[PDB]
């Protein structure tokens, strides 16, 4: 579990969005596993606008932040689960790091800000949904 709070927006994994997030929907993309909802309170996270490939992510299954090297956002094949059939998820970045079911929503950060959130994983890999191309998160 976990979310990004920037401006008047709440960014979450689409598969973990609540019925309230859908009522307050701003934008969603099933192919990216992302959902953005509106908030009454202003958030304090800053989104990174860079091409960094190294950062630090939060791993809830270990209660630890780990430094990682990660790939550029790409179309990556993800196995079927209770949330989606087998498909390609877009804007996904992979790293060698621990993750287990329950870890989605952990923040990946670099020196410039929030890069993304955990969205996939398995076999000593962890996948992050990139948010650095969503330039509109900085305005209105
Ligand atoms: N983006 C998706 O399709 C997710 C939806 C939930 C399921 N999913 C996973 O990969 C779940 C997973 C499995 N093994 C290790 C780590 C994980 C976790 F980090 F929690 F994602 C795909
Ligand atoms: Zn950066």
């Amino acid at each position: 579990s976990g979310a990004i709070y920037v401006g008047n927006y709440r960014v979450v994994n689409r598969h973990l969005a609540t019925h309230n997030d859908w009522a307050n929907l701003v934008w969603e993309d099933s192919s990216r596993d992302l959902l953005v909802s509106s908030t009454t309170a202003q958030g304090c996270d800053t989104i990174a606008r860079c091409d960094c490939q190294t950062g630090v992510y939060y791993c809830s299954s270990r209660r630890k932040h780990y430094p990682v090297s990660f790939s550029k956002p790409s179309l990556i094949f993800v196995e079927a689960s209770e949330y989606y059939p087998a498909r390609y998820q877009s804007h996904l970045m992979l790293a060698v790091g621990h993750s287990e079911p329950g870890d989605c929503g952990g923040i990946l950060r670099c020196q410039h800000g929030v890069v993304g959130i955990v969205s996939t994983g398995g076999n000593g890999l962890v996948g992050f949904a990139d948010v650095r191309d969503l330039l509109w998160l900085d305005e209105e």
